């Protein structure tokens, strides 16, 4: 049926091994964050490394590569079998772009740069990370040359994190935002409409109270606990796919500002539902699973912002908040709504509201493009970051930790990564209007906890496709168009004005 | 220092990969029992299988095998480097003894036999497992021929589960038992000394009560929770070693008969301490970790029976039982002692007291030797089992589930396995007297929760050695003698008379 071709089948058979190591890498990663006794890190780390080299070795074995090439030279194949080849070709390609010596240099520099960044952020000192940032800039440019690119070198890094993404693509969405979203922010901020803060931010809670609420919400979403999924706690919330029938998410309980743990769980649910609603005929193959960071964040932001911060979701969860939270006997459902939608330009990207969030990514996009294109100097980055933070949000970091040092990404060498976050927020708005068309009683269904039709919509339009088509081709096919920042602007306009 | 030789080092480097897959297999196995959502079994199972073949493939790679052979031809090497070779030679040897076609036949037959046994036990029908038992008997004999053996074919299976174990060895310990332990049992059973049952067996408890007690006991043992170890719940208690700095044990809360969860946790602690107190200079090498099932059960039975069922341990935990168990306000510490040491011949091996336990293994030993030696018939096994149960314990199974069908072992094909359980019980007694010599205030230290000297004793005598020496050579070196069933008899005599 789905996989008929003989060459395709020999590929998939070998792929199972590669798939198996990945299954193990997932469990290892998850357990490291969730259960592993502190001192087990050294042995966990070596195990993780030996497998990564093994995995890489298997993917590039002459036999495997020969089969892929061969199959790529076949015209008989259906879309599914073709997907296998597109996906695996991109993998083999990216994998052999880096000379083993370079992969080594990066691992080394990265490891040491993260450690140097980690203390530099805590002690507010950019000098302890500066040199490392210059080394990371050089590697990025080299990487761009190893990968190859048509227009700009930055296209190569961007394409690394989002298949088919180009600098011109990123350049465009941010233009639409700077001219149409920026003013909307100013207007919102000056009318005193929504508040910049809320007293519920200070309300303290005991872990068990909120885990009762989160649990309740996940059950309302139909999250298959104990059967195909799990919810646990970790330093930072994340989602993992051990398989189509085993997807797990985590969250954290800060102990205060309950909005955090709630929306964070919903955000991850969004990533999980996607993996959960994959097509089981693709099990053990490279076509199963989300196609990219961008499409993936479209799913997490859909559930978090489109639904989680909507008034209906607030009414739905309101009674549950009252039952488990004592301090809730002093607030009304509107109080919770205003709380869930506060808008306030601030220093930290991870804390930014939905309106100010994308500007944090835009500035990171500008510094990144310059870093890899012109001859930028690390020692000069802090000021460019600060001037940008000031030009977009009116505020200026007073210490490195509130500015250029807040995120780990650059120290890990993740250059060209940041823009996929904006893509998700944008796509989450676009998707909303398209579903708002086939399900006009969207809001009513949310208020009543009838999410099956919405889950089913997402499945048919995005999820079931897995990695069959590249990100862009996937959108056209399912939404009849490409990404368009415009929707995000309307969504915001229609929500705050 | 420890690993100097160049050939040894190239071996250890390649071994890391093999070691890494094993690290992953452990995590996979553990998570399957402890966290995995029910439906994730298919994908977990395939992952587990692909790795086992990979592992096997790596162990037998010409490069690896050539290095081992080469090193085996070196006379310069220290005991440690030598240990590496002994261990790896035995592994490569055992691994290539079975033709790939045979490994396949067994996997197939085993899988289907376990399923057929699983229903056969539930529906009390031996016919649904009988044919499968005949197939398993044939494989066992073939296996013995593939492995090779000097005296009996059964030596080959025995050696498979306990390096260096011979049928003559097993034959001996059971002789000493049948003539010296058997009467002791009769005497004990006829004087009304210890009871055959206790009312505390019926006392019900809520999970949280007992997990407070278990937790307390593990902390009294110095079990490094959150740092190098964990305690969780699973269908059946077991211990796993993800690493020297990551060892985990589980237990279960039946909900009644609290002795079970307590001693079971202590039993597993025994296995864990062993892995925990390994020598870190052997990390990532084949010499780190327990040498065999036998030595391992010596450690679990040491802590479970030598200490866990001793009067001092009962006094130590007594106050804690009172605090968390309401129904305990009706019993005294002697009541708990009698309860912990009841003696009663019964049908189920896993439930047998320490005095009647070894007879369950002796009968399994007799049927196993005949099955692989003479031309035994599956259809005739039930009656031989029943006559043996009657000849040793006076009772006769009335249904297959109480007899020949109670254990999974044969259906898994684990023939020649059972005797390692007796070895552990025996060795746990021998060890007691040897430690009773260097630490005559043994009992006093237990009553006061001063276990460090006892842990240290075990480390120096057994644990630190890892897999450097074969089981037998290990005993001689550390205890100045070989296993001798006699000690177990005295221990029992000195405890019940
Ligand atoms: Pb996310
Ligand atoms: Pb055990």
């Amino acid at each position: 049926e789905v996989f008929q071709n003989e060459t395709i089948k020999q590929i998939l058979a070998k792929y199972r091994r590669i798939w198996a190591i990945g299954h193990a890498q997932s469990v290892l990663g998850w357990d490291l964050e969730v259960n592993m006794p502190k001192e087990g890190i050294l042995e966990r780390s070596v195990a993780q490394g030996e497998l990564s080299v093994l995995s890489h070795e298997l993917l590039l074995h002459p036999e495997f590569v020969n089969l892929v090439e061969k199959a790529k030279g076949l015209e008989n194949l259906n879309e599914y079998e073709r997907g296998i080849v597109r996906v695996l070709d991109r993998s083999i390609r990216i994998a052999r772009a880096f000379p083993p010596e370079f992969i080594r240099e990066v691992s080394e520099t990265t490891s040491l740069a993260t450690k140097a960044w980690e203390e530099a952020k805590a002690k507010d000192d950019f000098s302890k990370f500066e040199p490392w940032l210059d080394k990371i800039i050089s590697l990025a440019k080299r990487a761009a040359e190893y990968l190859g690119y048509e227009e700009e070198p930055y296209d190569a890094l961007l394409d690394l994190y989002e298949e088919g993404l180009r600098t011109r693509d990123v350049e465009k969405m941010f233009e639409v935002l700077e001219k149409k979203l920026k003013p909307l922010l100013d207007k919102i901020l000056e009318e005193g409409k929504v508040p910049r803060e809320h007293p519920l931010e200070k309300e303290k809670y005991e872990r068990e109270w909120m885990e009762r609420v989160n649990l309740w919400i996940l059950q309302k979403f139909g999250f298959p606990l104990g059967t195909r999924a799990r919810l646990d706690v970790s330093a930072h919330p994340f989602t993992t796919e051990f398989g189509i029938r085993d997807v797990r998410i985590t969250t954290r309980y800060e102990g205060y500002d309950f909005r955090r743990t709630i929306l964070s769980t919903v955000h991850e649910f969004g990533h999980a539902l996607y993996e959960l609603q994959q097509d089981e005929r693709f099990m053990f193959t490279p076509i199963a699973g989300g196609v990219s960071l961008g499409i993936h964040e479209s799913q997490s932001r859909f559930w978090e912002n489109i639904i989680g911060r909507s008034k209906e979701f607030v009414e739905l969860i309101y009674p549950v908040l009252k039952e488990n939270l004592p301090f809730m006997s002093n607030y009304t459902p509107e109080d919770v709504y205003l709380y869930f939608n506060i808008v306030r330009p601030d220093f930290i990207r991870t804390e930014a509201d939905v309106v100010t969030y994308n500007f944090h990514i835009l500035l990171r996009f500008k510094l990144e493009r310059l870093m890899v294109s012109e001859e930028i100097k690390a020692k000069d980055l802090p000021e460019m970051w600060n001037d940008e933070m000031e030009r977009l949000l009116g505020i200026r970091p007073r210490k490195y930790s509130e500015g250029i040092l807040q995120d780990i990404h650059w120290a890990h060498g993740s250059i060209g990564y940041f823009p996929t976050y904006t893509i998700g927020t944008l796509l989450s708005a676009q998707l909303y209007y398209h579903i708002k068309k086939d399900i006009p009683d969207f809001e009513e269904k949310v208020a009543k906890a009838e999410f099956d039709p919405i889950k089913a919509w997402l499945r048919e339009k995005i999820h079931r496709w897995g990695s069959i088509y590249p990100p862009k081709e996937l959108l056209k096919k399912a939404i009849g168009e490409d990404m368009d920042a415009e929707y995000f602007v309307r969504w915001v306009k229609e929500k705050y004005l």
